[PDB]
């Protein structure tokens, strides 16, 4: 179970909890940075930490708004994996200053785990959300810090489970709204799989100073293909609506915060096809060609459960 | 006579457009800080700008980030209204330094137009979102800028046309999901009316250093009374589902950005009832009792267009 000491900053977040679990499962010494908080006011969180120290994670008590707790937690580790929320994507500049000041960190993974922000054709407000991450990448690069940018694409438990439908928690059995032509390919990855491939890249030299894509073969399809795989399984036809790009942009302009960020990320992904409309260059590498050994849940597998 | 000059920052945003309209309709000198009118990109923006130019507005050049464009723009006015989207709220601190240097400005309206962030019982991530706006209020107050905070509660175009169902667009005809008990009262306001009441307030001594609340009597209702009114309109009863606070909190935790912000803002409004569960204090003022003049669109009138 390899050897390196990993620090998770933002362990209780949506993808952070899966990256933390797999850190423990491929057997590393896992450190979790935790800010002092009132636990009744932050219940599910306290309970998630409870279960991480029960699994064996080593809690460091800190904040990225405390350089002294950051430099300390960073001295202590080999790779730093940030999985913070959108509210503090820009505050990762603190983790960089501390990573710079310490010198002992072998690899920094910033909070990415979605689209590759240097290869999107996004419209506002999504265009600005992505530009905050891109700017942290240029700051990691300016410091000379060793990095891996994980571009894990679409969370299966959000987008696949909903069949890319804005409100849902289960695949619709009546109707779907397909944005654009429905032929842009997307890739969906189960969150627990995102956590495993991320932890497998930590010490590998093929992922040093690379963007790691998760372009998983069995998991790459268009919404047309996904609706058709599910009409088959549920053995009935869904009523469909087709929304062109122009009608999606009007929707974005006429929706307030935060739902306009949702619809604009969905234009980048489902209309523009931003997860699959560019080639992995010299500075990129793919997780299935790099770790062919990992068995990931396919879209057919994840969908058969909801049938 | 001599009418007050209004500069509006964020004029093409979701609410800024309705404020800019009303400044022009109530005969104020209207100046709009615009950076560019992008060649092919947001031509909706461009044709919005054009509409306001044709209607009488003066386009001032510059942005929240050119400090000199801002100083030069705020010196030539009496009232400054900011309606920037959530991604730039934190940067309105640029507008505070420019207003503070100029001395001239009689009133600053920060980008509020929602819940009173100083009377909120929110959970994360909404808690953190509400606080960057609370952080700006304090800074206005710290440099002693005259101000008016517009707490205009629920936008009818997002929350009333949907009957508080996320997924948007039209009131359901079958079932409805209600968060909490459905008795927490909320105030729905049509965006046009939010433009009106904001401008009615720019000169008033009664709103000077006050929080102006839109608790419009015919529009303040609980979601259980809303479903009942609509049920009556379409002469049919819907099914209801009540989600307890424990599962609302769990869903926020198990949903990614930005949808978790959406759910945490619905928790504040529809489960905590933060729009109506406090008393308007000595530094608050209410809009319909201040302006009995404005024949605001009522919920029944708004909802009739969906029958």
């Amino acid at each position: 179970g390899s050897r390196s000491r990993i620090l998770l900053i933002g362990a209780t977040g949506y993808i952070g909890r899966h990256v933390a679990k797999a850190s423990l499962d491929l057997g590393h010494p896992t450190f979790l940075l935790v800010r002092e908080s009132t636990a009744s006011s932050n219940s599910e969180k306290a309970q998630l930490l409870e279960s991480f120290k029960a699994s064996g994670a080593n809690i460091v008590h800190g904040s990225i708004d405390d350089h002294a707790s950051l430099v300390e937690a960073v001295k202590n580790v080999d790779v730093v994996i940030s999985t913070v929320g959108s509210l503090q994507i820009e505050s990762q500049v603190n983790i960089i200053k501390a990573i710079k000041e310490v010198g002992t960190v072998k690899r920094f993974f910033p909070s990415e785990f979605g689209n590759d922000v240097d290869n999107v054709h996004a419209v506002e407000p999504a265009k600005s959300v992505f530009e905050v991450k891109a700017k942290v990448r240029r700051a990691i690069e300016a410091e000379g810090i060793p990095y891996t940018y994980v571009s894990s694409n679409c969370f299966a438990g959000y987008f696949l489970r909903s069949l890319a439908q804005a409100g849902l928690t289960a695949p619709p059995r009546d109707k779907v709204v397909i944005l654009g032509d429905g032929n842009a390919r997307v890739v969906f990855v189960k969150e627990e799989d995102i956590g495993t491939f991320t932890i497998k890249a930590v010490d590998d030299p093929r992922t040093l100073n690379k963007t790691l894509y998760l372009r998983l073969p069995a998991n790459t399809l268009s919404l047309n293909e996904l609706v058709a795989l599910w009409e088959k399984k549920i053995d009935k036809t869904l009523e469909k609506a087709y929304v062109p790009e122009e009608e999606v942009l009007k929707l974005i302009a006429d929706t307030p915060f935060p739902a306009n960020i949702s619809i604009a990320i969905s234009h980048s992904i489902f209309v523009k096809g931003d997860q699959t409309n560019f080639e992995i260059g010299p500075a990129g590498v793919e997780a299935s060609q790099l770790y062919p050994d990992v068995k990931y849940t396919t879209v057919d597998e994840y969908l058969s459960n909801f049938v």
